[PDB]
């Protein structure tokens, strides 16, 4: 039907907006501490311990896909890659001090994504 396509159009183009996004946030990790999912070789409990991991290159994959149907399911994808970290790692190290920074600088970007998704319907 045209209704069904011009669904598919809006969805990507909220696919086109959260790439853009998704560039941003990635941006502010130049460390690459999230780029990847955690290895289950070298932290072999780590799935004791997070029972949802995340990373960048997870997310990228599933925007592909076109698999957020809006701004809200992609920031909690965000927000488990910076929870999860906070927990498994100790205040006092780099990975967990790479959370909070990336948490604080990502804020900014998310605030006008969500602005942009109501603006642009």
């Amino acid at each position: 039907s045209m209704e069904q396509v011009a669904m598919e159009l809006r969805l990507t183009e909220l696919t086109r907006l959260l790439r853009s996004v998704l560039d941003q946030l990635q941006d502010k990790d130049p460390a690459r501490i999230f780029a990847q999912p955690v290895s289950l070789k070298e932290v072999p409990d780590y799935l004791d311990h997070i029972k949802h991991p995340m990373d960048f290159a997870t997310m990228r994959k599933r925007l592909e896909a076109q698999g957020y149907k809006n701004l809200h399911e992609f920031e909690e994808d965000f927000d488990l890659i910076i929870d999860n970290c906070m927990k498994y790692n100790a205040r006092d190290t780099v990975f967990y001090r790479a959370a909070v920074r990336l948490r604080d600088q990502g804020g900014v970007v998310l605030r006008q994504a969500r602005r942009e998704v109501d603006s642009i319907g």
